[PDB]
């Protein structure tokens, strides 16, 4: 499949809405379900850096490739407007979006 460009008011259950540059500074992206390696997502690889998690969600982001790297978890909404410690702004990796649910 592939990502949705054109976010709305706010992404909510495992919705999450990137920003290209930090501080939502340049076009919006909506995925509300998975993308990994987004190179070559037509408008998208290395415009990653700001992001908006929905509420009543967790998104789980990969530093590096979903293939390698590292794995975090964020329950609850959340805004990253910089990702720079995460690894450079601008070309994060990959963003899994999912509900909080038993365990």
């Amino acid at each position: 499949m592939s990502v949705c460009k054109g976010v709305s008011g706010n992404p909510a259950k495992g919705e999450v809405f990137l920003y290209k540059h930090v501080n939502f500074q340049g076009d919006s992206w909506k995925v509300t379900g998975n993308v990994y390696d987004f190179r070559s997502v037509s408008g998208l690889n290395d415009v990653v850096s700001s992001v908006k998690v929905g509420p009543n969600t967790k998104a789980f982001i990969f530093k590096d490739d979903r293939f390698n790297g590292n794995f975090i978890r964020l329950e609850e909404s959340s805004q990253v407007t910089d990702l720079t410690t995460r690894n450079l702004n601008d070309a994060i990796s990959s963003i899994i979006v999912a509900t909080f649910e038993s365990a």
